[PDB]
């Protein structure tokens, strides 16, 4: 309990010190493996414990009431990294960076202005920074969310629905929420091979994506066979260990540059 308490206390200063920082997992076109963007995922590079994963620390951030602070940091850091990459590769194709919105953030006063500020200082074009919003956050009050999403889109953010299948039936409300991207949870991707229900959900979501004109991104693409299975079903984008995990910025840079060189 003491080690956990020590870590919790460390959150007083860790966010400000930049120790909780984004790593970047590639999102690729499955047909060719071409890079489309990255998802920024929080990593706490603890000065003594080394790299800690979000499942270990996000509950502590929640208990400490520091979700907004983490979210602001992650947004700024992802956006700055994107701006740095764009300045270094001015002739490159599109490259998006996605950031996970901290729960309860969607309806926090000031979020739209914070997003707008981030886009302006980083000179980003519309859609380059994408916000991944969780089903629970959206479905807690879908009409309110619809308006905030429109305001975020108008400010210049791209928008993704993350974690469908949490339990709120977001799929049947999706026609009324202005997302541009839908993510398929790795649970469905991992189980579609052996379970008819999961296979059915993935086929159906790809179809809804086509009919609502959303980009569909499969998460947890662990290998070549999952990638081909997804492509046959009409899923064109994916992220997973079959490509790369969330990479340090130095590794991500090599990764993107190699994609730019063979584009
Ligand atoms: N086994 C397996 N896992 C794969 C594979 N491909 C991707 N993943 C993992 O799946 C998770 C995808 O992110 P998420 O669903 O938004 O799920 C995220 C998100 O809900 C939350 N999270 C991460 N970063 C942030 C952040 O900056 N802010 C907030 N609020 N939440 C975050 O923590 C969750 C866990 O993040 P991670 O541990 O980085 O775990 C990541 C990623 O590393 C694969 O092929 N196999
Ligand atoms: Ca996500
Ligand atoms: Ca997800």
């Amino acid at each position: 309990g003491l080690s956990r308490l020590a870590l919790e206390a460390d959150l007083r200063g860790a966010i400000g010190r930049g120790e909780i920082t984004p790593y970047f997992q590639p999102i690729v076109r499955l047909s060719t493996g071409a890079l489309s963007g990255f998802e920024a995922l929080a990593r706490w590079i603890h000065p003594r414990r080394g790299m800690l994963p979000p499942d270990e620390f996000l509950p502590l951030i929640e208990e400490m009431g520091l979700m907004s602070e983490l979210g602001a940091h992650m947004m700024h850091a992802a956006a700055q990294q994107l701006s740095t990459w764009r300045a270094a590769h001015p002739a490159m194709g599109n490259l998006t960076v996605s950031v996970n919105l901290s729960t309860g953030e969607i309806d926090r006063p000031g979020l739209v202005a914070d997003v707008a500020e981030t886009l302006r200082v980083n000179r980003l074009p519309r859609g380059a920074l994408k916000l991944e919003v969780t089903e629970s956050d959206i479905m807690r009050d879908p009409e309110r969310a619809a308006v905030i999403l429109k305001t975020l889109r108008d400010a210049g953010a791209g928008l993704a629905l993350d974690d469908f299948g949490t339990g709120f039936s977001s799929l049947s409300y999706l026609t009324r929420l202005p997302f541009d991207t839908l993510k398929i949870d790795r649970y469905f991707v991992r189980t579609m091979g052996n379970n008819a229900g999961s296979a059915k959900i993935v086929r159906s979501v790809v179809k809804l994506g086509q009919d609502l004109d959303l980009e569909v991104v499969a998460e947890g693409v662990e290998n070549a066979e999952m990638a081909h299975a997804l492509q046959s079903l009409g899923c064109d984008y994916g992220q997973g260990f079959g490509y790369a995990p969330a990479l340090s910025p130095q590794e991500a840079e090599v990764y993107l540059n190699e994609a730019y060189v063979d584009g």
